[PDB]
């Protein structure tokens, strides 16, 4: 697939995440081989202080299916996800991502996604994540982000490909702990 023949140089994507309560996030990744190396800059704005994200009232994302397609000449990927709240309600969020693979089609292409937090330390300092991407090695990760004016940096280590297949990560907050927002808004950007 487009991410397989893009290496050993690497590819990149820009991701927009529009939440229901006005909060919006934009994240860019630059993936390269050295082992897979990931450098991501994350930023979210206008998350309500009484909302679920800034008050940590979320408990992981539900299973989802991203649809990939061709736009102008670009490879795009639409999907609307539902974040499950601590309370029984749901918290919707739209994902509009642009995959800028180096190898710059006619039909559609769907990818099922499943992300869960298997276990995590209190305050989500050390977190273990499980990612699952299905069509129809080692991975070093580093994220420097800022959410609602609070900067932070997350480092991680994991196994598996970062575009498809099964992937497990062991993340740890190095600068910015403790995070004052729901960690679930970052698990997708990884």
């Amino acid at each position: 697939d487009y991410f397989k023949q893009s290496f050993p140089e690497g590819y990149s994507w820009e991701r927009s995440m529009t939440y229901e309560d006005g909060g919006i996030c934009i994240a860019t990744n630059d993936i390269t081989m050295e082992s897979f190396i990931n450098k991501i800059h994350f930023k979210g704005t206008n998350f309500p202080p009484n909302g679920p994200v800034m008050q940590k009232r979320t408990v992981g994302w539900e299973a989802s299916t991203e649809k990939m397609y061709e736009r102008d000449g670009v490879l795009k990927g639409d999907v609307k996800m539902k974040l499950l709240l601590k309370g029984g309600g749901h918290y919707r969020c739209d994902y509009r991502t642009t995959y800028k693979v180096k190898q710059k089609l006619p039909d559609y292409h769907f990818v099922d996604h499943r992300i869960e937090i298997l276990s995590h330390d209190k305050d989500y300092n050390k977190v273990k994540l499980y990612e699952h991407a299905v069509a129809r090695m080692k991975n070093k990760l580093r994220m420097e982000g800022n959410v609602n004016g609070h900067a932070f940096v997350i480092e991680g280590e994991g196994s598996g490909k970062p575009f498809e297949g099964i992937q497990t990560i062991d993340l740890e907050v190095k600068e910015g702990a403790p995070l004052p927002f729901a960690y679930d808004i970052l698990t997708t950007a990884f």
